[PDB]
């Protein structure tokens, strides 16, 4: 049985800049809040820091996360550098294609690079994410679509104009019906009031299409456990609710290893919530997470098939309609994207039809 999650990768890829959106991939949404602890959560799962840091403002456009298991036996031959020490990690742009990244720091750059740009539209939030993928013998296989976090307070609670649409942008997303919503809220809140949450619920009312993912569960005040947020009683979220403890910005500053603040969470889940700690914690959810797109991917595969061929025979019939002048350029610039919309299909159908186990 062929794995699913690369094929979803490179549909992901194939339709970057053409628009996917009619699409609908089976894809997982990062939904979080500021100083939710969301991009700490994508770090846990990835095993470095690599997502720009701080201080303030930042992070506008999305970040297509693509984790991509390798052996440990698989390396790379690491830059030019006048080395050849082989790499473990590495990683790619699709914005850069080939080029090798093996210092997870030129990782951290090119992001910053690709971000915070004007980007030559007049925003101050682009929906065009950026495309990422880790190879590592420490992640498991799973991609997550992270989106620029919202205020923690209500948008008319804040001065800025430019939050809502970062909630636009947000809701762009979520509202694929095909998408799963992985809602960051840190413990540390009045979490039946997270911005996540109430944003989610705009999309999936109840909320059979959200996980819940509990941060900061160190963090809490004097004599609260949330066993309650363990429980999913005061949550309405169907997924699962998973409590973690990521590294602090202490952690990172005092580069705390990350094999010590695994288990350093570990024991804090055995401690504090005994009956719960073996669903919960970091790879916990990086292992249901993995069987939750797994499962997804084959649940919506058959449509996302049939799709992808209809959106080409109305596309087609389109360009019929538009239909001119037969001129080699000028042509038109929405006869223009009917025919790059047409490629892109094209290549969605190849990658498909390049499965073949039963
Ligand atoms: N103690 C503790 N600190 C955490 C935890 N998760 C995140 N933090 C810290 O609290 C902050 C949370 O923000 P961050 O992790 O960047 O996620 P974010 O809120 O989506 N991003 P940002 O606010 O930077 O735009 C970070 O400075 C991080 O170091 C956690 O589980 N425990």
């Amino acid at each position: 049985m062929e794995a699913l999650i690369p094929v979803i990768n490179k549909l992901q890829d194939v339709f970057n800049t053409v628009g996917a959106d009619i699409i609908q991939l089976p894809q997982i949404v990062v939904v979080g809040t500021q100083s939710s602890g969301k991009s700490s959560v994508l770090e846990s799962l990835v095993g470095r820091d690599l997502l720009p840091r701080g201080t303030g403002i930042v992070t506008r456009r999305p970040l297509i996360l693509q984790l991509v298991h390798v052996s440990q036996e698989d390396k790379r031959k690491t830059t030019g550098e006048e080395n050849g020490v082989e790499a473990e990690e590495w990683g790619k742009f699709l914005h850069t294609k080939n080029k090798l990244y093996t210092d997870f720091d030129e990782i951290r750059q090119e992001i910053e690079n690709e971000t915070e740009r004007i980007s030559g539209n007049n925003k101050g939030v682009s929906p065009e994410p950026i495309h990422l993928k880790i190879f590592s013998p420490n992640v498991v296989n799973l991609t997550l679509v992270d989106l620029p976090g919202m205020t923690k307070v209500p948008v008319g609670d804040q001065p800025k104009d430019i939050e809502l649409q970062i909630r636009e942008l947000i809701l762009r997303f979520i509202s694929n019906p095909n998408s799963i919503i992985l809602a960051v809220t840190a413990a540390n809140t009045d979490m039946a009031t997270s911005e996540a949450l109430k944003i989610s619920r705009e999309v999936d009312p109840d909320g059979r299409r959200t996980l819940a993912v509990i941060t900061k569960l160190d963090l809490m005040d004097a004599g609260t456990d949330a066993m309650d947020v363990l429980m999913g009683r005061v949550i309405p979220v169907k997924l699962g609710i998973i409590g973690v403890v990521n590294r602090s910005q202490l952690d990172i500053n005092n580069k705390k290893s990350v094999t010590d603040s695994i288990r350093d969470e570990y024991a804090f889940l055995q401690k504090k919530y005994p009956s719960l700690a073996n669903r919960n914690g970091t790879k916990y959810l990086a292992r249901t997470l993995n069987r939750l797109l797994m499962h997804h991917i084959r649940d919506c595969l058959p449509e996302l098939k049939t799709r992808i061929n209809v959106l080409a025979a109305q596309y087609q019939s389109l360009l019929n309609s538009y239909g001119e002048p037969v001129d080699g350029s000028g042509s038109g610039s929405g006869s223009k994207e009917a025919a790059d919309m047409l490629k892109a299909l094209q290549g969605a159908s190849q990658i498909i039809a390049e499965i073949r186990e039963t």
